[PDB]
């Protein structure tokens, strides 16, 4: 009766949108990393009465389907239609929602796993469903595809589940630290976007490694103009203390960087030093989890 | 400042949705007829101000943009969004809406043709937007494609303007009798339709005849289980003073039929006598109307 899924915050380096109305042929081109901090779902379903419910709630607090529209249309898809009984779906979170970590994702995903898990299906039906979930409500377009991948993700070819192809870099004695400020809040950046990001993944696949990326992709947000001042001023001071130059959380406000154990003392000493909130997690190198709830 | 469009209604003799996620590649297969009554849209545009607003109404009355979210779909995508000044879309209808005569596939057109003709576009992209917000809302498959082809039209390709095929059918001193009643308000009926409606559409490629669609859209519409007993009842009883079988709107409460003038008299007695409202529409052969309203 009550089944857990855990899904890791994926982190976007940079990215190469690719809409389609397809959901499946939807997604983008792009790198990123997988947390161990992320999204624990539990589905709780008690079989019973002359009625069909679905309640969903966030960090505790029960939530309307207005706000809760993704894992909404994830449950009403998986939950059978002759089902009769209670199905409820906590999920809790270990960052805000808009801060770029894909929350949603692992709201869409967790809660088609969990649910899949119980009611019946595949790993590959509830990701696409996650994913198609994403599509249509403009939650995400390479967050599940990330988080299925795991570690340090890079989508090759766009799409969801399925359709799609992503690779994984190796990295060593790399953890993540995160300076998350809040929310990011034209049609020359679409431009940038299309051109910089593309030539950012080319580059990658020339040279495959973790510190690549991170060069590419502060490259990447300056060149697109996504990188605002008040962050890149905040970077400026962050890449004096690390080996590796630190980025912006694509479509958020904050920061992420590779960093070893010692390094991330003098970032912490630093950072909070300068008012500034910071997390470190570890690279998620596992698959999303699903399964019984026993502790 | 005041542009006029004209889209005739639109009946479904018998179809086949075909579903796509790719509003475009998204249509139906089937037959159907085009009214001389139907619906009148009138663009009105002023320039000025320090805002854009977009009004629309139905018969007169101003309309929430939730109960006219595809015009509105229409209108936002046409209307310049650095454009100031007020446009304004009157639609006006020939009968009333959820009964089957397509209006929501008028008001998408007429708004698409009149605003295109103000602002700028093409007969093309315009009736590939009206049938794309008709898709993305769930307000028809066919209708639109349907009511660019005019007369008497079969659609033997699936898909929106410009990616596929509609024929039409010759015929001769015919007009068309509806008896609207209502809205029309499983699993087996998908399976017919899908079964019933191809097997419709390769007859009537068979033998390209107005008379023989009818017969086909009958036989189609009780071979679904779609046909309601009290319809089938007014039916047996119409059928009787017509050289050709009468029909069910697909997809509304009425039924509807091909007549020859005499007859139409004959279908009259008849059916006041029976306390049914009737309408007598012309099958109109041209395509929708666009211009500057000079009357
Ligand atoms: N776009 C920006 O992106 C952010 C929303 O996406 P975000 O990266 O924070 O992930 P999320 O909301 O947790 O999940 P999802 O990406 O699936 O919608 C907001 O700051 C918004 O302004
Ligand atoms: N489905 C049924 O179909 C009807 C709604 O489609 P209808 O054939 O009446 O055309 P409409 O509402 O005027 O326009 P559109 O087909 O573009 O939505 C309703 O009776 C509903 O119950
Ligand atoms: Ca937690
Ligand atoms: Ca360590
Ligand atoms: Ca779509
Ligand atoms: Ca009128
Ligand atoms: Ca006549
Ligand atoms: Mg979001
Ligand atoms: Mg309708
Ligand atoms: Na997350
Ligand atoms: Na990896
Ligand atoms: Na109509
Ligand atoms: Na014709």
């Amino acid at each position: 009766m009550l089944i857990r899924a855990f899904i890791p915050a994926h982190i976007t380096a940079f990215f190469v949108p690719v809409f389609h109305e397809e959901p499946l042929k939807a997604g983008s081109l792009g790198a990123g990393v997988n947390l161990s901090k992320g999204t624990n779902v539990f589905a709780s379903i008690e079989t019973g009465t002359l009625e069909r419910h679905i309640h969903v709630a966030f960090n505790g607090e029960p939530v309307k389907r207005e706000e809760a529209e993704i894992t909404y249309y994830v449950a009403e898809k998986l939950v059978p239609k002759d089902f009769l009984g209670e199905v409820e779906v906590w999920q809790y979170f270990d960052f805000p929602n808009g801060y770029g970590f894909g929350n949603s994702a692992g709201g869409a995903l967790g809660t088609a796993l969990a649910l899949s898990y119980a009611f019946g299906g595949t790993w590959l039906r509830a990701a696409q469903l996650a994913h198609e979930a994403e599509v249509k409500h403009k939650g995400g377009l390479g967050d599940v595809i990330g988080q299925l991948a795991g570690g340090i993700e890079v989508r090759i070819k766009p799409g969801g589940p399925g359709i799609g192809v992503t690779d994984n870099l190796f990295f060593e004695d790399y953890k993540v630290l995160v300076v998350p400020l809040g929310r990011l809040s034209d049609g020359d950046v679409v431009k940038a976007i299309e051109v910089e990001g593309r030539k950012a993944l080319e580059e990658l696949l020339k040279e495959p490694k973790p510190e690549r990326m991170m060069v590419l992709a502060r490259n990447f947000a300056e060149k697109t103009g996504l990188l605002p001042g008040e962050l890149s001023e905040i970077a400026r001071e962050l890449d004096k203390v690390l080996k590796n130059p630190s980025s912006m959380i694509m479509l958020g406000k904050g920061l992420f960087a590779l960093v070893r154990d010692e390094e991330a003392e003098k970032a912490k000493q630093l950072l909070s030093d300068m008012n500034l909130p910071y997390d470190i997690a570890e690279i998620y190198t596992e698959r999303p989890k699903v399964g019984r709830w026993v502790g």
